[PDB]
């Protein structure tokens, strides 16, 4: 049947090394694991253009959102198709985080967007690394970054029961654990 | 106020030639113009990532949208602001037609994506080029011609439909023939 996870957070939050930590685990529990991220994932050539261009908001996200078609119907479906675990180290969460509650676009256009590109696939969980921009390992610019940082907070309240969201700020193999916590209930 | 027209139809239709004449026609007319094009005219990057092999239908579509958004955002609506007329060899109803009708996406998700930050910006008229689909799989192209045709239906105020197998000149005659009334 496979299990869809996903990992967010600001960059520098560790949803990387999470990511990696999690994929460990399952694979030591002999559990078929897939890892795989965002931006990228789909098409790679929008991962590297969006280092260098500037665009507006509606064409960052509909690029992001080119990617993310792109990565659930070759990447990400075809793994729970096969029962794997697929891990995806962002997902629809950083856009609507960074494109919308960053850069303003309205939530309700941004998931009908996504509506067709994810083709009603959800994850089951989404662990959330939390902490201030101040605190990513990797005044004015911080304005943008609060904006995400309480945008992915007000995801995870809407969502209590998707969203688990973790101090970032505690040491990697605690979060890790805390993460396997959460998902033992669910193998 | 400004004015926006398109030209629409399959790839060796005209579209591009018309379009050319076109906009010389209007600026001998002293009439100021912005002749502009799609895919590219947003993200020129954009043409690469779209001859990607074996491209989901609605990855397709979202990078023309992304194309098409910058498009109007930095290009066509500031055109129509300063007067001009904008003319795009190729807009939202190529993706109508491509993706919608050749690929088989919903078009109301495809309206409701492009809608976004246009301000309900419309082509005044849009010129279609009718051009028989084996002139361009074959399938395909029949489905795209033909869904430019029911969109024409659909909006016949909106759409001149012009038949593509006409003398170059013929065409350009009757397309001038509708702007008419549309200048002094
Ligand atoms: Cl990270
Ligand atoms: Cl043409
Ligand atoms: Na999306
Ligand atoms: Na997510
Ligand atoms: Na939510
Ligand atoms: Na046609």
């Amino acid at each position: 049947p496979g299990l869809f996870l996903t990992l967010e957070g600001l960059d520098g939050s560790g949803k990387t090394t999470q990511a990696r930590r999690l994929a460990a685990f399952l694979e030591a529990q002999g559990r078929p694991v897939l890892l795989t991220r965002e931006p990228g994932g789909g098409l790679p050539e929008v991962r590297s253009l969006l280092l260098t261009q500037e665009l507006s908001p509606e064409a960052e996200y509909l690029l992001f959102s080119a990617d993310r078609a792109e990565h659930v119907r070759k990447v990400i479906l075809p793994g729970l198709a096969a029962g794997k675990v697929v891990i995806s180290d962002r997902h629809l969460d950083s856009s609507l985080a960074y494109q919308g509650y960053g850069r303003g676009l309205p939530l309700p256009w941004l998931r009908e967007v996504a509506r067709e590109a994810t083709r009603g696939l959800k994850p089951r969980l989404t662990f959330l690394l939390d902490l201030p921009p101040e605190a990513a390992l990797r005044g004015l610019g911080l304005e943008f970054f609060r904006r995400v940082r309480e945008g992915y907070l007000a995801l995870a309240r809407a969502e209590p029961g998707r969203f688990v969201v973790l101090d970032a700020t505690l040491p990697e193999e605690e979060i890790a654990r805390a993460i396997q916590a959460h998902l033992r209930p669910l193998l």
